[PDB]
């Protein structure tokens, strides 16, 4: 049986913990039901199916909720996005999704809940699930479980619902034992941050480097960014040998730290903080004439943060100044919720969506696609002032 992992998002009071709450205590997970809901509330649990052991790695309303998913200490395979059929979708369930969309969330199961307060309806549930379709179309999602229910009374957590007969798709606990594997580094794209550069005499120019994502074989043609970016040529070639404890590879996957010798390359040309990447898939370069969106929190600052700002962005193994330019939204670090749009500062202890300019260009990728160079540190005045994630890339 696979593990997997699943964040419950969604609005506040629209039925998180009490669905969660429900799960359990219909599989016999618990460490009456309004009983127990209470007991629940003062104090990772997991929980089997038959194709699946489950893990709710994480949940809003608690202190590090939103660094835990921006440093990736906590992650999701799913998200089940919690809809009230009430209230409908709210804004705070419009930046819910934004956000697992953010994180590379593939797989949303969406559940429209307390269906006990609108009479079971049907035209109630599909009226709020056209909301919800509108919303995940416009993020890229498709081809997902939306599911009417009663966390309160337990319609279609756990057990199929007397109560709604105009519903043929599955249950919650259904649709959480169909989430699909995770996918692997080894079948994302080629990158490898150079850490050094070597010359050895008889064998020529040899980065050394961690594999990240995909795989390098002998044989392979490797392109240099930022430079190839920087010097206006391709700085490219065949890779001729691999060596890893100082014996000879065929292959290198992802965790591997490698030399490998690269033909037609001078030593002069690379340096630590470039990345190598197949000529297919090459590695983004933000330049300076680009921006990018950045989920933040603010981890230690003397004073606070504003537009101007301009510290040193620390990602894979790439150090460059970078300017603070906009502070789209200040976000509540419990919840992952907008609090304020474009506040004036941002202080110790809030998370924040910014728009950044590297002042020297960069190898970046959204964490959405490529986690592994989408996460970051700010570092300034002997300290880490900030970890990030790279939302967006937008080109001059
Ligand atoms: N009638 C009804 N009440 C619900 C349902 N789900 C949650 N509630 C109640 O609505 C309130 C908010 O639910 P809660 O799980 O705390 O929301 P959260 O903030 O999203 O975790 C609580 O009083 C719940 O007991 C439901 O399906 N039906």
């Amino acid at each position: 049986k696979p593990h997997v992992n699943i964040v419950f998002i969604g609005h506040v009071d629209h039925g998180k913990s009490t669905t969660i709450g429900r799960l359990l205590y219909d599989t016999g997970n618990i460490p009456k039901f309004a009983w127990v809901m209470d007991r629940l509330k003062e104090e990772h649990t997991k929980f089997e199916t038959p194709h699946r052991y489950i893990t709710i790695i994480d949940a809003p309303g608690h202190r590090d909720f939103v660094k835990n998913m921006i440093t990736g200490a906590s992650q999701a395979d799913a998200a089940v996005l919690v809809v009230a059929a009430t209230d409908g979708v709210m804004p705070q369930t419009k930046e819910h999704a934004f956000l697992a969309r953010t994180l590379g969330i593939k797989h949303i199961i969406v559940t429209i809940n307390k269906m006990d307060m609108v009479n079971y309806d049907q035209k109630v549930f599909e009226k709020v699930k056209a909301q919800v379709e509108k919303l995940l179309k416009t993020l890229g999602y498709k081809d997902f479980p939306v599911i009417p229910t009663s966390a309160w009374n337990g319609d279609n957590v756990v057990k199929k619902s007397d109560k709604m007969p105009w519903y043929n798709g599955p249950t919650l606990i259904e649709a959480l034992d169909q989430i699909p594997e995770p996918e692997k580094p080894i079948d994302k794209p080629l990158r490898i941050p150079i850490q050094d550069v070597y010359s050895i005499k008889g064998v020529g120019t040899v980065p050394v480097g961690r594999v990240e994502t995909g795989k390098l074989k002998v044989g392979d043609v490797v392109i240099f960014e930022p430079a190839s970016t920087i010097f206006h040529k391709p700085i490219q070639g065949e890779v001729k040998s691999i060596e890893m404890h100082h014996e000879p590879l065929q292959e290198a996957l992802p965790g591997d730290n490698i030399g490998f010798n690269v033909r037609g390359v001078s030593k002069n040309d690379i340096k630590r903080g470039d990345v190598a990447g197949h000529t297919d898939k090459p590695p983004t370069v933000v330049r300076t004439k680009d921006t990018f969106k950045a989920q933040i929190i603010v981890l230690n600052h003397p004073t606070a943060i504003t537009v101007g700002y301009s510290p040193v962005l620390h990602a894979h193994t790439a150090q460059i100044p970078v300017r603070f330019e906009q502070i789209l939204a200040k976000v509540d670090p419990r919840t992952g919720n907008i609090v304020e749009e474009n506040p004036q500062f941002i202080k110790t202890g809030d998370s924040a969506i910014v728009v950044l300019r590297p002042m020297k260009p960069v190898v970046l990728e959204p964490v959405k696609e490529i986690p592994q160079l989408g996460r970051f540190a700010i570092r300034d005045m002997g300290m880490t002032i900030a970890a990030g994630m790279v939302i967006s890339i937008q080109k001059g």
